[PDB]
Order: C-alpha cells, then structure tokens, then sequence
C-alpha cells in the first residue's frame, strides 16, 4: 500500500490503589516501549550496532531479529522503560525508533500487602488480588486516535483524536495499611519462632464487615517477580480451606444455647475421655476429666463433651448456626481464587456426623470465613457482609444468632482466654478479649488455630491466626497462634484509639 489509515488506541491512567486512609498501594506510573519499524530500520543498518549496543542486546542477534521480521511495522525494542532510558535512545537519531510514554504498576508497600492487592500483568491488565477482582474500575477507556501512515507505515500526520481515554477510578481498600503492617510483621515473626511451612492472619471490624488486614506467609515481593514460586502467590486467607476444628466449637455452643435444653452451669461427664459410636472412637485430646460445665468443655477443647450436646439437642440446629455465620458460604467478595470450602448437609445426620461437625471436622472454611463468623458472635450475634473496599455507608447486617446467646457466648469465650487453665497467652494487656484455641493433624503435621475479638464486653475487632505445621515441639493453637494474636490485637485496638475496658 501506496498509504493506509489505522487504529491506535489512547491508554488510559489506571486508577489509584490506597488503604482505607488514602495510603497508595498501587500506583500507575510513566514508562515507554521503544519500538521500531523494521521496514524503516531496514535502511539505517549501518546504525544497528550502537542501536543495539543502547538496548544492550547482542549486534548480530539483534541485526537477526531486525531480519526475520523485515516487513512488520512493528516490534518492540523493549516493553517499559522510564521516560529516562527511552529519550536516551531517541537522542540516537535512528531511523524507525521511537518511544511511546507508557504505564506501570509501582506497589509502594511491596510484600506486605502483596495477597490482598495482587498485580498487573507486562499489558498493565489486573491478574491476581484486587488487581483483577476490579480490573474493570480500575483499569480506564483506552481512547482512540486516527493516524495517517506513508507506504512503510511511519505516521507522517495525526488526523483526530475521535475518542480521548477516560482514567480508570481511584479504589480506597477496607486495609488500614498501619494494622496490615503489624499483622505481616508479628505473622513472619511466629513463623520464624516455630519454623512453621505457612501462615493467614486477618483482621476484621466487627461492625462494618471491612477486612482490616489480611496477611499470608509465604508471602512475595510484586515489583520484582522475576524468579517467584507458585506457593508464595497462594493468597492463604482466601483460597486455602482447612478443617477448623476446636474453634467452631463456640458455634455448636450457641445452638446448643439457642434450643433451650442448656445453660452455661450444666455439666456433660465425658470421662474417661473417649466414646465409642460403633466402630468410630471420639477421643478428646486431655483425659483427666468427668464432669465439666459448658466453659470447661470450650476451655478443654473436649471432643466427647460437645458431641453429647450434639447428641441432645442435633446436628440440624449446629448445621442451622454454622451456615448462618457463613461457614462454607459464598462471601460474595468475588476475589479471584477465592474458595467457598464446604459445610456438608444431610437429611438423616447420623450420629458419627453429628458429633464430626460438632467439634469442627468434616467441615472445610477459609481464615477469612472463620474470621466472618467471630465478627458475627462480636457484634452480638449480627453478621454485617464482608467488604475488601472502605464502608462509607454501612449495610443493614442479619441477626443471625440471637443477641442473648451472643452475650453469653461472648462471655463463655472471654472465660476461655482469662480463666485458670485458659488461654492465658491470648490476653491482651488492660483489655478483656475473648475467643478460642484450635490444633488440627493433616508423621505428626498440625495446624495451629487462634479466633478472637476484643474488647470483650464491647467488641470491636475479630482476628484469626492460623500457623501451618509448627516444628517446635509446641504445636497447640493456644501455644503458636494466641501469643500473635495478644501481640497484633493490643496493636490493632491502640492503632484504632479503642477505650481500655479492663481497669
Ligand atoms: B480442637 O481442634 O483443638 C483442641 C486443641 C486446642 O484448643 O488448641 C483439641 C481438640 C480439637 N482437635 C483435635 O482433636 C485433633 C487433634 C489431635 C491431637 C491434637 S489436635
């Protein structure tokens, strides 16, 4: 062709990431693509070696590729650049190069926030975390410009700019970039003390449903992925499922509360620590126990005594409880990856079933689904839906356990932490705090479980800890994961200026 008109496309300036106070997360930033006509290099051969010298690529390799593609009116020099490297090569005066301002992806806060925020691909488009989970909003309308090219395909004139870009929108995260630091640091601290594989830390405000913080172990650095194992990208909170274990415990106590068949000072006898359903042994973890009351069974973590609450008042009314607290339920976050784990139901619960679910096995969640629940039972039985972006305007939540049986639950679990035998390494210095220990097996592989809120007797904060296969002889939810939990909650309760109500 003689000439030829055709499409360039305007880029857009992807919006901005920040915290929920405006700190930046994600920050689109100048670069350049140098290109090249071949068919216009194709005249200036003489100029190649200093070309190629500039992009530092080898004179016959580079000279090759220029060849192979002779026709082609286009070939990229390099993708990105800063508008420093890319004018140092314009500056060469060489025929069929040219730079073309371009945008990256910068992530001031790099790994600490890696998981939840994810990253752009070479083409500037959302692929893992919030990156693509709101590629839409973020990413802008490429604009359009009609360009009039010679016979070699150099654009000689600029006809129109027909439709400008449109700039993507700023998104503002439910992080407070402050406590996510916290979280990260005191996570990778208690990996390193108890030389644990992996980790999920999340923070939650119990009255608006905003994630605070949620931190994974391993964990990568998104500006320079370069050489970077799958393993490390696996935002743990939000597509890992485990076995919660002793922590959903409080959860089987609140149906167990809610039928009218139990209160706090009844007792269950589960010596001599183990009951046989047929062929299948319930085996509590301590076995020095007959009679405990309904705190006692939550501070011995004991197997035998919830499934014979189970036994009494059903599995129907647990299942009922767990569902509605979102245990193996779709959030509705629609962060990529992020699994729905699994509440199974039945028509006829069996009795081996019943009491499975009862204390916490058979049933699969996220950390994040886990930490939904303890922000439910805090906010006095009220579930307010999870939301990674700042809640301005607040929505209704669902009373989803009563805010009688909340209150007492609330106070079972404050006990759980501060009564003798508890777990005293979760209380937090001139607060009360509440919640609950767990230890799952996965030739000995535990995890290690810890699930709270604080304060006690107004709750504001839910937190989750889950240490993946500790290798210190300490593997107990109540040994690993409630000393990261005291330590990351005082922060997280003075970072939010929240009253001390233990004075
Ligand atoms: B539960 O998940 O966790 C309890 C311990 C805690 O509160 O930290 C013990 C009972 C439950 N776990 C198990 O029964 C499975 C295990 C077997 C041996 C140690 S953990």
């Amino acid at each position: 062709p003689a000439r030829s008109v055709r499409h360039i496309a305007i880029p857009a300036h992807r919006g901005l990431i920040t915290d929920r106070n405006g700190e930046p997360l994600a920050v689109s930033t100048p670069v350049t693509t140098l290109w090249a006509n071949p068919k216009e290099l194709m005249t200036a051969k003489e100029r190649w070696p200093q070309l190629a010298a500039a992009l530092g690529q080898d004179t016959k390799l580079f000279a090759d590729r220029i060849e192979q593609n002779a026709e082609r009116e286009f070939i990229y020099l390099v993708r990105g650049l800063t508008p420093e490297q890319g004018e140092g090569v314009i500056a060469l005066k060489v025929p069929g190069v040219y730079s073309i301002e371009e945008f990256r992806r910068f992530y001031p806060a790099g790994e600490v926030v890696a998981h939840a925020v994810g990253f752009t691909d070479v083409d500037d488009r959302g692929r893992e975390g919030i990156e693509l989970a709101f590629d839409e909003w973020l990413a802008g309308v490429p604009g359009k410009r009609q360009v009039l090219k010679d016979r070699r395909g150099r654009v000689i004139k600029d006809v129109q700019v027909t439709k400008n870009a449109k700039p993507g929108k700023t998104l503002a995260l439910s992080i407070d970039l402050r406590l996510q630091y916290l979280a990260h640091r005191e996570l990778r601290n208690a990996l390193l003390e108890n030389g644990a594989k992996a980790g999920s830390l999340v923070i939650m405000d119990v009255k608006t449903g905003e994630i605070l913080a949620m931190t994974n172990q391993p964990t990568y650095n998104p500006n320079n992925r370069r050489n970077l194992q799958p393993a490390a990208m696996r935002n743990r909170a939000m597509i890992d499922v485990f076995e919660p274990g002793s922590t959903v415990k409080p959860f089987s106590m609140s149906a167990a509360l809610a039928s009218g068949r139990w209160k706090p000072s009844d007792i269950v006898d589960v010596y001599p620590g183990t009951l046989q359903i047929g062929r299948y042994t319930i085996r509590d973890v301590s076995r020095n126990s007959r009679q405990l009351d309904l705190t006692g069974i939550l501070i011995k973590s004991s197997n035998v005594g919830i499934s014979k609450i189970a036994f009494d008042i059903g599995a129907e009314s647990i299942y009922s409880v767990m569902q509605q607290v979102g245990l193996g339920q779709d959030t509705g976050l629609g962060f990529p990856g992020e699994r729905v784990g699994n509440l199974p139901n039945h028509r006829k619960w069996p009795k081996a079933e019943t009491a499975t679910l009862a204390y916490g096995y058979g049933l699969s969640v996220t950390a994040i689904q886990l930490a939904h629940a303890y922000a439910a039972l805090a906010n006095d039985g009220k579930s307010v839906p999870l939301s990674m972006t700042r809640v301005d305007r607040v929505p209704d939540g669902v009373q989803v356990i009563s805010p009688e049986v909340a209150s007492t639950v609330q106070g079972m679990l404050q006990q759980v932490v501060e009564a003798q035998g508890g777990v005293f390494r979760a209380q937090v210095p001139g607060y009360h705090a509440a919640g609950k220990s767990g230890t799952a097996r996965k030739e000995n592989a535990y995890r290690s479980l810890f699930a709270g809120f604080a304060p006690a007797t107004d709750p504001r904060i839910a937190m989750v800890v889950v240490i993946d296969e500790p290798s210190k002889a300490g593997y107990f939810g109540g040994l690993v994961s409630a000393p990261v939990f005291s330590k990351v909650m005082a922060g997280a309760l003075r970072l939010m200026n929240v009253p001390p109500d233990n004075l």
